This record gives structure tokens, C-alpha cells and sequence, in this order.
């Protein structure tokens, strides 16, 4: 469990990025067009969170697995040029560098 304390290390480092603010909170399907339809695993930080501190998460893979998802999900809806697409980027060499540099 040096694996879920570098969760909420990896997690929080993730929580206060510069460029997390696509991440924060759930995407709002209300306020984003097409959404719902393409996207069909939604994933975010906070979800993230409330799973972590629930402690829902078995072991470090599941966790690796949830933050890939919000990277995978920023590619699959969001050009690369987009500012939303270059924020995740940003997000996802972050997190694989982070994650990799322990692991
Ligand atoms: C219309 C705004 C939009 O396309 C958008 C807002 N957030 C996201 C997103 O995928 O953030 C994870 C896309």
C-alpha cells in the first residue's frame, strides 16, 4: 500500500496540474454536445477521488486503469489541437512519466 499511497500522490499532484481543468469534475453532457453518445465509459478526477478515499480501489492497476480512461476519452471526443485535447495531452505524459518513475 506504498502502491495506494502513490495513488493519492499521483492523484493530487493530478488534482492541482495546471492543465486538470477538463478533468475536475464530470463531463456535463447538458453542455457538451455529441457526449453522451460517443463516450461511453465516463471517467474524471473527482470520480476518481470519491472511489480512492472509499478506498473502492483493490490494488494500483484498477487505479492506472481509471486515469488511462479519462486520457482515452479526451482522444476519442477532443481533436489534439483543441484546447481541451492539448490539456490532455499535458494530463497524459504527465501521469505516464509520474506513474512509470515509480513503477
Ligand atoms: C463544448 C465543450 C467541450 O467540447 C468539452 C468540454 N469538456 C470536454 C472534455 O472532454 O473534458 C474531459 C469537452
Amino acid at each position: 500500500h506504498s502502491d495506494l499511497t502513490f495513488c493519492e500522490i499521483i492523484l493530487m499532484e493530478m488534482e492541482s496540474h495546471d492543465a486538470a481543468w477538463p478533468f475536475l469534475e464530470p463531463v456535463n453532457p447538458r453542455l457538451v454536445s455529441g457526449y453522451r453518445r460517443i463516450i461511453k465509459n465516463p471517467m474524471d478526477f473527482s470520480t476518481m477521488r470519491e472511489r480512492l478515499l472509499r478506498g473502492g480501489y483493490t490494488s494500483s492497476e484498477e487505479f492506472a486503469a481509471d486515469a488511462l480512461l479519462v486520457f482515452d476519452n479526451c482522444q476519442t471526443f477532443n481533436e489534439d489541437d483543441s484546447e481541451v485535447g492539448k490539456a490532455g495531452h499535458i494530463m497524459r505524459r504527465f501521469f505516464e512519466s509520474r506513474w512509470e518513475e515509480f513503477y
